[PDB]
């Protein structure tokens, strides 16, 4: 048990992501939530990850 705790809201965007590079985001975000000190991933945090590793998708209107 090395892995953190990770959420359906996460994992949904997640799953939008091909398997080859699933692991790339979802080691990536791992790491990256231990290191802020999140011991779960949530969308949030999963969306804060994405922006710091590369967010450069633009859809700031979600209402």
């Amino acid at each position: 048990m090395g892995e953190l705790s990770w959420t359906a809201e996460a994992e949904k965007m997640l799953g939008k992501v091909p398997f080859f590079v699933r692991k790339k985001v979802r080691k990536n975000t791992d790491n990256y939530a231990r290191e802020i000190g999140e011991p779960v991933v949530t969308a949030d945090v999963f969306r804060k990850a994405k922006e710091h590793l590369g967010g450069l998708e633009h859809h700031h209107h979600h209402h």
